[PDB]
This record gives structure tokens, C-alpha cells and sequence, in this order.
């Protein structure tokens, strides 16, 4: 119970902050994207900087989902453990000693 508990909390570390860093980054492209429309650029232009800016929002939340799978990966493996089981990973082992 409490173990399940606590692997939630932790998925909370994951959610909040997977949208607080795209959020920031969105701001921030959003801030930059109003001043480039602000002055007189080419269109070309502000098509690479929105181009960059979806590279960027997807690769945070690539960045993210990956850890969040990976800790799911944890967890899954944790609730299977049993006897003559053949552990091979030599980190996801540590994670499970500490």
C-alpha cells in the first residue's frame, strides 16, 4: 500500500515538472516570437524559429517521457520480484537496493 503510495508521489515529481519545463520553454519561445513579429522579419524567419521552437517543446516532453516510463520500468519489475529471478540491468539493481 504504502509502496504504491509513494511511487504515485513520485509520478507527481514526474508530472509537474514534465509540464513546468515545456511551459517555461513555451514562455520563452512565445516571448521571442511576439518580438521577432514585433519588428519587421521575413516569414522565412519566423518559420525556423517556430520549427525550433516544436523541436524544442517535443524534445522536453521526449526528455520526460522517457524517465516516466522508465520509472514505471522500476515499478513493474519491483511487483514481479520472486526467487532465482535473473537480474541483468546492474543499475535498475541498485535503484532496487536502495
Amino acid at each position: 500500500s504504502t509502496l504504491e503510495a509513494e511511487m504515485a508521489v513520485e509520478r507527481k515529481a514526474v508530472e509537474d515538472q514534465r509540464d513546468g519545463e515545456l511551459e517555461a520553454r513555451a514562455q520563452k519561445l512565445e516571448a521571442d516570437l511576439a518580438e521577432l513579429e514585433a519588428e519587421g522579419a521575413k516569414a522565412d524567419a519566423r518559420r525556423k524559429v517556430r520549427d525550433g521552437g516544436e523541436r524544442e517543446m517535443r524534445q522536453i516532453r521526449d526528455r520526460a517521457q522517457r524517465e516516466l516510463d522508465r520509472l514505471e520500468d522500476i515499478w513493474s519489475t519491483f511487483t514481479k520480484l520472486a526467487p532465482k529471478q535473473l537480474i541483468v540491468d546492474e543499475n535498475l539493481y541498485r535503484e532496487l537496493v536502495d
